[PDB]
């Protein structure tokens, strides 16, 4: 079978689940 774990997000990227480092306040 062919999975699309990378394609299921490659086109869909939410800011909430985006790549970013934690910055203090």
């Amino acid at each position: 079978a062919m999975v699309s774990e990378f394609l299921k997000q490659a086109w869909f990227i939410e800011n909430e689940e985006q790549e970013y480092v934690q910055t203090v306040k």
